[PDB]
């Protein structure tokens, strides 16, 4: 066997080196003894180190990736949009443990999963609606520090405008991960994202960090921008 070293990393995410060169991450479960997806755990005593698979969720992608920039933190609370079976939702519940998480999903099938997946993790707050209407859900969430999106579409980034005029606090954060064929099918994927990234500081972000998920996903960038306003 080789030295094993799990560290901390930004804030309540760790870097596992099981020595074998091969970079890997994690988060401390806040359920332990389950397993939402059939990750792979480090129980050490106590506590359970949930891996945190790149090859299904597109934030631990950007993470091995290279993101500098992670604004998610223990205290923050946090908007969620975009379908999930509830992967990313568990792991950003975990860095998030003294803070709330409300995951938007439109259809009651997928809401169904992402209740099944989240069972025991109480900082997720569902809420059944419709992202391109921010306004529906206006006395549910409050003030977030960061917006975290995921949802193939045209007009994805006119959502994370809407929502973060609707919830973002002023100089709060924006995640999202574009995948450039959601946009448009013939433009060249370098040209979209450079529109995109145009659209977005148009809107009112400043952008502070870009990646490039490549091998993970193909097309798709995460891109993380603080809030300055109107």
């Amino acid at each position: 066997m080789e030295d094993i070293k799990i560290k901390e990393i930004f804030e309540n995410i760790y870097e596992v080196d099981l020595g074998d060169g091969l970079k890997r991450i994690a988060t401390k479960s806040i359920v332990k003894g389950k397993k939402v997806y059939d990750e792979k755990i480090i129980k050490i005593g106590d506590e359970e180190y949930r891996i945190w698979n790149p090859n299904k969720s597109k934030l631990a992608a950007a993470i091995i990736k290279g993101l500098k920039v992670m604004p998610i933190k223990r205290d923050s609370k946090i908007l969620y949009l975009g379908a999930s079976a509830g992967t990313t939702p568990s792991h950003v519940a975990d860095i998030a443990d003294k803070g709330i998480v409300y995951a938007i999903e439109y259809a009651p099938r997928i809401m169904r999963e992402l209740l099944d997946a989240c069972a025991e993790r109480e900082n997720i707050i569902p809420i059944l609606g419709d992202a391109n209407k921010p306004q529906e859900y206006a006395n549910i969430v409050e003030k977030v520090d960061v917006i975290y999106e995921d949802v193939a579409q045209p007009n994805q980034a006119e959502i994370l405008i809407k929502n973060a005029k609707w919830f973002l606090k002023k100089g709060g954060y924006g995640m999202i991960a574009i995948k450039a064929r959601s946009i448009d099918v013939t433009k060249d994927p370098k040209e979209i994202f450079k529109e995109q990234k145009e659209i977005l500081e148009a809107g009112g972000f400043k952008i502070v960090d870009e990646v490039d998920i490549e091998p993970f996903e193909k097309d798709h960038v995460m891109f993380v921008g603080i809030w300055e306003g109107k």
